[PDB]
């Protein structure tokens, strides 16, 4: 699967090892391999959320086949919150997630698409 | 709803307060509340536009049943790009949109999805 | 289209000039005019890709008609596999990319929308 977490807080209050322990996370809570898991961290950019500017954050989650649905989204909502919400210091209020699902022929990989692999 | 704007402008060339005025702009265009209005702006990165190096900005804008048909994402487009011209001195043919339907059961708020709210 | 190109790689390690031969690869590669091809890069960012943070690049591509099929984005996957891994100094194992149809009613230009030009 494919993280993009956007936040305005500064690089250095994000914590050392952060899109390591999200590749953890995003393994348990999705049921992929950690070897799959992409994270990228986009820090100390300029946010308002919910109209408003104060610390918060925004996470980008893409996978085949598990972030399709209402029942299991609400499911990865729960536990990336509580994931993030600690990691960031930030309150529930001050996250949001959207899910995108993907097909194999949009994944390019070691210059084919995953429709042949 | 959710706007995303990448610039190659340094953040010292985008105006101080651009994100608040933009969750103002957006909630007057689209139709929706300042408060549920989010912004990321993401300045000083390397871009081309239309094959050009030159100061430049591209928006995304997504939302739930309001950016999903032509007329009245012409509509918006328009408004949002007096907005931004102005605001980023920079002229029409320097900014870019692309407008990106949504679903409930794809936005996690405050640890579920907007499905059960 | 539309190029996105995320990298842990510092600003220093990206060479110059990357997005304006990035614009030009493209252009071949899709059979689209260098002129309306728009690249982004954001460089110097934390990430993970297949839980690994040694250096790495996302690529997202966007554009009617073209990154629609599994057999020509296998081809253009193969075509933007062989720019990057060079001109990054990256291997095959460290790129990925993700390919996004769209549609004339989705890309604002000029304050409407391609549906109307």
């Amino acid at each position: 699967p494919f993280l993009e977490l956007d936040t305005n807080l500064p690089a250095n209050r994000v914590p050392a090892g952060l899109e390591k322990r999200l590749c953890a996370a995003a393994a348990s809570i999705l049921g992929k391999p950690a070897d799959r898991v992409n994270v990228t961290v986009r820090p100390g950019l300029a946010m308002a959320l919910s109209g408003s500017t104060e610390p918060c954050a925004q996470l980008s989650i893409s996978s085949i086949g598990v972030v399709g649905t209402a029942e299991d989204n609400r499911s990865h909502s729960a536990h990336f919150f509580e994931f993030l919400t600690k990691e960031l210091a930030l309150g529930q209020d001050r996250i949001l997630i959207r899910f995108f699902p993907l097909e194999s022929w949009q994944i390019g990989k070691i210059g084919t698409v995953m429709t042949f692999l």
